[PDB]
């Protein structure tokens, strides 16, 4: 689609068998999801943004469906105030900024 | 332009006659830039990001060039890891997210 930015660019995702709402965020290096269980191994990570840093769990090789488009990559899980799809997965669905 | 997301979407902005680098961030409602002098009065605001909330100074009706496009709108000044152009000015420059 072509998404205008008059409102927050929220889309439905599917991750870990669960349907969720998430924010498409061109400013985020990484994808970070509110607390949930994911299979496989993880390791701890600290990531920074406005407000400072949070500790998250880093799960690699996780498949997510974003607005109908399948991608795989690293997903971080931790106390983010909103689910965020960042550049590591936006590239895989061919997202661009256009003006 | 069409900007892909394999790297951070950094562009040149001009504010107050000074060139700066800023991040185009579709996950940001607002534009927040690092400490600098702006003209006029300011109002208080608190904004949230992934690490919690920060206090900023809100300046309205500020002239700012973004990647060669003119905008005139609200700029928040406060502690921020990078200068962020959010949706309030991305809409002024006609930006959309496409996939
Ligand atoms: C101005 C607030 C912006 C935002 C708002 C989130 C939000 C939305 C709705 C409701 C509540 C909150 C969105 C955003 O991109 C970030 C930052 C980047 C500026 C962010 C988001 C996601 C992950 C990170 N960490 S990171 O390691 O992937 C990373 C670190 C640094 C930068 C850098 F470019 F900003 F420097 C980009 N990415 C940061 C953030 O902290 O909050
Ligand atoms: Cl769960
Ligand atoms: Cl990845
Ligand atoms: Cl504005
Ligand atoms: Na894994």
């Amino acid at each position: 689609p072509q998404i205008t930015l008059w409102k927050r660019p929220l889309v439905t995702i599917k991750i870990g068998g669960q349907l969720k709402e998430a924010l498409l965020d061109t400013g985020a290096d990484d994808t970070v999801i509110e607390e949930m269980s994911l299979p496989g191994r993880w390791k701890p990570k600290m990531i920074g943004g406005i407000g400072g840093f949070i500790k998250v769990r880093q799960y690699d090789q996780i498949i997510i469906e974003i607005a109908g488009h399948k991608a795989i990559g690293t997903v971080l899980v931790g106390p983010t105030p909103v689910n965020i799809i960042g550049r590591n997965l936006l590239t895989q669905i061919g997202a661009t900024l256009n003006f």
